[PDB]
């Protein structure tokens, strides 16, 4: 009975949020409640189970990287994308440097138009246009030294296809798209089904793009803990420094597969939700979710 | 019809060997290509140079690592070696040498006996050391000796340098054919359960740890490219071998172990023609684990 388990596990793991804390280098993100922990799982017949702070909005942050990657592949095609970004753990698209490159190749002659495409791909997946947290965006834009450094770096080396301020606008706004555990569990369910939207009953991401997305998640989705998660959790997963984890299991419980949206704002030293990570590992182990 | 398919695909991919190169004893045929696929019910399909012997080379890092976990346990091994792409990753030379050094045994002979006893549990026999290969590695192994002393310096070797190097270069020179690697693959596919012996030969959590390493770091600097275009745990050796596996999930519904051999190596250190064949099978038979 997964629902009861998830309630107990959220109860159990919530206290460990004392071992890390919220993000600091984006100040509007340092202001969030640190004991928060929530989870949603979505099945392809539309059954969902949630527990904890499952319905608190947060910014997607690095989660948005898999969206823009997918959006860039749908727009320019895989070959175009893989010539400018690497798939090895030219920079990796899960990393800021690769993600900045990806932002700069989104179709359009301005930031606004690069972002309209992104937003419109995102509507396709979650069924609404997403809210941009301007407060979070504003504070990142003031303080984005490292990203402007990288972006000038990429531009010097011919890896950008937009101007710096433009690319940084698109990148910092995608990071500030807001989500619930619910929206990320749906994007995760869709990826589990190879770009097939199991509620809308249509193909929303091409299957090969969705395969490339899953591989990058398993391989580089959890920053510098990716091998660890692969070894002890075994589920393709993508974290964001705001404490979100998007994970998924391909088609125990959840036989037809599932999407998972987790939120736990206290993060660890690797940059991943502390309590969200603990919970995901528990589920993976208890319900034998590992895909190898 | 997987068998006729495997025949046609070996025939098709064979010539591409011309784009690659064999790795000193290792440089002495370029165009060989073999494959073996084994299922839990014991049926095996094979094609090309499927029964030609070769040295395991880096494929042995997987056995070594498994063997180190079994004796010392997972916690201890992971303090000394990293799981990511300071400790080094057991799939690269530095982490493989650390692993060799923490095998149990008061000597290089003992350590190797421990490794052969685990090897024999998997494959049903004691493996042969190609001493030609071993000895011509022994003499030209400067790079490996650099690393080993480095590791000793930084307290990440738990044995003596010459002793560690002997174990390591010896596991490298262990022999197999596509067949033995297909069997190890199957067992890994089945989480350490040996489907023909019907016993648990590797603990489950060590086998998962193994597969994760393969998926993540088994193909050197093409591991991401494999995961994204093949999507099957795979481990290469510089002598042209690839061990791959498919966990139980139209064909190979129960999973399988795959052994490939193609001595023409690409820029990345992976069998050129072996990688192409594996990609074609994964793609044609929808083997990807993602
Ligand atoms: C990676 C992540 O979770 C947030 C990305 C953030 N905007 C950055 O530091 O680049
Ligand atoms: C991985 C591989 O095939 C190289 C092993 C080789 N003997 C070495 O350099 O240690």
């Amino acid at each position: 009975n997964p629902a009861l388990q998830l309630h107990d596990w959220v109860e159990y793991y919530r206290p460990f949020a004392a071992n890390g804390q919220s993000a600091n280098y984006i100040p509007a993100l340092g202001k969030v409640n640190d004991s928060q922990l929530g989870i949603c799982v979505l099945e392809p017949d539309g059954t969902m189970i949630h527990a904890g702070d499952w319905n608190v909005s947060f910014t997607m942050q690095s989660i948005s990287k898999v969206i823009s990657f997918i959006a860039a592949c749908m727009s320019r095609g895989i070959p175009y994308v893989l010539d400018r970004v690497d798939v090895e753990p030219p920079f990796n698209p899960m990393i800021n440097a690769g993600a900045l490159t990806i932002a700069s190749i989104l179709p359009g002659e301005s930031a606004y138009e690069k972002l309209e495409f992104l937003y419109s791909v995102m509507e396709t997946l979650i069924g609404k246009r997403p809210r941009i947290h301007e407060e979070v965006f504003r504070s990142e834009w003031e303080t984005a030294h490292r990203n402007r450094a990288l972006a000038y770096y990429l531009k010097e080396t011919n890896f950008l296809e937009a101007e710096v301020e433009e690319t940084l606008e698109v990148y910092l706004k995608q990071c500030a798209m807001e989500s619930t555990t619910e929206d990320i569990a749906l994007i995760g369910l869709i990826l589990a089904h190879d770009g097939y939207h199991p509620i809308r009953h249509e193909q929303v991401i091409p299957k090969d793009v969705a395969k490339l997305a899953k591989a990058l998640m398993l391989t580089c989705g959890m920053y510098n803990a990716s091998g660890k998660y692969a070894a002890f959790v075994g589920v393709p997963a993508k974290s964001g420094v705001s404490g979100g984890i998007m994970a998924l299991v391909p088609p125990q419980p959840f036989q037809s597969g599932c999407g998972i949206g987790i939120y736990g704002p206290a993060i660890d030293e690797y940059g991943n939700s502390l309590t969200g990570g603990m919970l995901l590992k528990h589920m993976a182990q208890e319900w034998e979710l590992s895909i190898f």
